[PDB]
């Protein structure tokens, strides 16, 4: 029933009506399902990033609790900090900061980011899901179209739409949820997996910095999964280009037994990361500058 789960969201939205409170409605985005906007605080004059979920077109409507869940977090300097959130119409919507430099994901497609800047940008996201999966939470949907950026480098993992919640009398899931072509390989094979199943997505990640795609991305999303099933990890195209310190790096990452694969917590001091440049490094990668 859709009024139930209505009410059931009712109970951990803010309550009203922020339509009430902003203006200038500037749309720009199209990820989970239903729209990314952009609007101006009416009281302050100050800018955020407003997020419309039709409760109607959802491919597991109640995914949509998790959402709400990363409330208050952490706040995390690396994070995506939320504001509100609400229930209007037949909508959800969450308010959060407004990352004016855009995703990272642009950046991957256009530039050749050198390493310097591949470092900074896992660092950030790295010293992110450590805290996360030191709390228990998932994320299970890492992608540079996942990596938000400041006119000044600052980098802020997002869309938290697909995370999940885990303790030790509940430590793994089965769900299959995530982008194809990024998905950790016990995911595909449907397995209790865990907190791991990002570094995974972070090693295609890194495919996508070095690269600017990630692997078999031509292929249909479904027989792609696959080869990402049974293969063995995947080539990096430009590997000459690249040191071998970060395809050392790299190889802790895109592990095929997960149990292998390294944590975020051992990853933040592998000494690949002495090279993360600081935030002012990454600025000329954003469109602007070029």
């Amino acid at each position: 029933s859709h009024e139930q789960f209505r009410a059931a969201l009712q109970l951990v939205v803010d309550p009203g009506d922020p339509r009430s409170y902003l203006d200038n409605f500037i749309k720009i985005g199209e990820g989970s399902t239903g729209i990314v906007c952009i609007a101006t605080v009416r009281s302050s004059g100050k800018l955020v990033a407003v997020k419309k979920m039709d409760l109607r077109k959802q491919q597991r409507r109640e995914l949509l609790f998790n959402e709400v869940v990363i409330m208050r977090d952490y706040q995390h300097e690396n994070v995506v900090e939320m504001y509100n959130s609400y229930l209007v119409g037949d909508e959800l919507w969450v308010v959060m900061e407004f990352l004016e430099g855009g995703a990272l994901t642009d950046i991957v497609t256009h530039t050749r980011m050198n390493e310097e800047q591949i470092a900074a940008v896992c660092l950030a996201v790295l010293q992110a899901l450590s805290v996360l999966h030191a709390q228990g939470v998932i994320h299970r949907d890492i992608k540079s179209d996942s990596i938000l950026l400041t006119h000044d480098g600052r980098v802020k993992l997002s869309d938290f739409g697909f995370c999940a919640q885990v303790s030790k009398e509940v430590p793994r899931r089965k769900s299959l949820v995530g982008t194809p072509y990024w998905m950790a390989p016990e995911l595909i094979s449907r397995l209790p997996y865990g907190p791991e199943v990002d570094i995974w997505s972070l090693g295609i990640m890194v495919i996508e910095m070095v690269d600017g795609e990630p692997p078999y991305f031509n292929e249909p999303p479904l027989k792609a999964m696959k080869m990402i099933r049974d293969n063995l990890p995947p080539r990096l195209k430009n590997l000459h280009k690249v040191s071998p310190s970060l395809k050392g790096f790299l190889d802790r990452l895109l592990v095929r037994d997960p149990a292998q694969r390294a944590t975020a917590a051992e990853l933040l001091k592998h000494p690949f990361l002495a090279k993360a440049g600081p935030p002012a490094s990454i600025v000329p990668l954003m469109r602007q500058n070029r």
